[PDB]
């Protein structure tokens, strides 16, 4: 029957409490054994990386995307074990780099090392295995009995089992007993499996705070940053009182994309709603709509691997590519 | 009986849909009338500002703190109506600037203008009035039937009534019918009412993302920024692979405070837990513990109004001043 591949990237799930605190150490095969999984007769194992996900770089996304693409024909499902810190960035970026996969690609990990007795690893691996053999294609994240679309997933808690949520977007599937029950299936168009590794990682994310001036923005441009994301307040906007920020934005927004997302967790941005928003639009700011913060950052990096034309970048950022955005 | 003062700062609650979308317009007295409030016989009214809270600057915090201090003896309670965008920054900063107030000081506002038929304004004003006459002293936020400690409050939703949550800290009070029921009373020491307006607003908040280099940090220092806050991933830490960031931090952390908070919403940071965290500590990074992002930023600004000595700043950031932090 079904053949699945497990790819190890590291993470708390594979970690041990060494000298300087937890660090990734175990292989993905060892992780499965320790977590007590046996329903894996026809399971292949590959260790791609073995790091605390805080260490993940954009080139690791390239390496992982390539590896996935080389293996989508050979397997019925692929599971990637990964640290939780940057799990959502990786699942978001891979969603852009590897479009219309013919199989489920499921990211998972744990908040508590698999070695530990109270570990969330066995549940998460079980959920991942159940989904990887479901026939439901796409890039997903399995965590705490939930399956979420990889490009709509964010880490919301640092010290809880329920660490990940689907942001502004319905759960794909959820455990009821041992029944993984479907809640919502994304509406894919199924084109040709497409690998597209092009990206530019040189982007800056600045949190809007009272009194912020435009000086660090023009410094970023001088440093050769190719894009800036600003987390505004609430539905989004730029203050015009108190700083040269709006004036600074008006000048820079035609040299580089300036993307507005929100500091809040849920509901995203809508710049048409307030005067501060519409001024931000007039200044050339690109809205990130209802995208997660991780999808916004990775999508911008990915697009910058294709074009530096701000107008075109605006069009692509506003276009729903893989389910990351409400069109 | 009880005498309360209402101070208007603006916000959606006082807003109208003008030419470029919503902008603040109505006076705080008009807001009360439109919201349908009458149980306010002995209520004084003062309009301090009238702006979309996206426009709030640090000097407005000074003006508001001064006004509160001049009025804490005259009234039994004070209510401040305020935009939701920066409400939490203002309630956090005022908590540092105005210590041991002898009365309840309650911040509130609404997600939907008081003019609108389905407005959350009447409920929020009611809750604010009930708490302002409760005799429970301190700085608080009332929203969606909840009363939260002002220095533990963040905006988590941009388009929902339940916009604010108490982060890593128990609700103070909650509505059950018309009964405002107490859940938890903060353990104040009641010293002398202290006004302390000293702050330095020149701080930068950068979101950690894969591949981030230290170049923008040393640019910030050259720009004269007096502090940097970094939102790390999860429990916190600095990547040592892929960038000159950790090396950059080691150099800068003795010139200016570099504070680590988290990109996630709940549970805060703990740098002792992972190798990436302990390296961050060794590099001179100051942990923000379980503080909200708004408390972290305002507390740092406030402290920078007192000292530029990094060692001392570290001590103060790690000290629970007004309930913002678990000691
Ligand atoms: C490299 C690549 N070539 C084929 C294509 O683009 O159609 C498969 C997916 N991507
Ligand atoms: C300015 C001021 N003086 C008095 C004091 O510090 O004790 C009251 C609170 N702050």
């Amino acid at each position: 029957m079904m053949k699945i591949l497990l790819i190890g990237m590291g993470g708390t799930i594979a970690s041990v409490k060494g000298e300087n605190g937890y660090e990734a150490s175990l292989s993905v095969k060892e992780v499965l054994d320790i977590a007590g999984i046996k329903d894996c007769e026809d399971c292949d194992f590959l260790d791609l990386k073995n790091v605390d996900s805080t260490l993940i770089q954009p080139e690791d996304w390239v390496d992982l995307a390539e590896t996935l693409y080389k293996n989508v024909k050979k397997y019925d499902g692929i599971i990637v074990t990964h640290g939780t810190d940057t799990l959502a960035y990786t699942s978001s970026m891979i969603s852009f780099m590897l479009r219309n996969p013919p199989i489920p690609i499921v990211f998972t990990g744990s908040m508590i090392p698999a070695t530990e007795e109270n570990s969330d690893a066995p549940l998460n691996l079980q959920t991942a295995i159940k989904f990887a053999t479901s026939g439901i294609r796409g890039v997903y994240v399995a965590f705490n009995g939930k399956v979420m679309l990889g490009v709509r997933t964010s880490k919301v808690r640092t010290m809880s089992r329920d660490a990940f949520e689907s942001i502004n977007y319905p759960i794909i599937a959820e455990l009821r007993g041992e029944d993984l029950v479907v809640n919502f299936i994304p509406k894919f168009n199924n084109g040709e499996v497409t690998l597209d590794l092009r990206h530019d990682p040189k982007v800056l994310v600045i949190k809007l705070i009272p009194g912020l001036s435009g000086d660090i923005f023009r410094a970023a441009v001088e440093l050769g940053y190719r894009g800036i994301v600003i987390e505004g307040y609430g539905a989004g906007g730029i203050p015009y009182r108190g700083s040269d920020l709006l004036q600074t934005i008006e000048e820079l927004s035609k040299e580089i994309p300036i993307v507005m997302t929100t500091q809040a967790m849920y509901d995203g941005v809508d710049l048409t709603r307030y005067k501060v928003g519409r001024l931000a639009l007039r200044a050339g700011v690109i809205p990130a709509g209802d995208m997660t913060k991780e999808a916004t950052v990775t999508k911008l990096m990915w697009i910058l691997g294709h074009t530096n034309n701000v107008e075109e970048i605006k069009v692509l950022m506003r276009k729903n590519l893989v389910g990351e955005l409400r069109d």
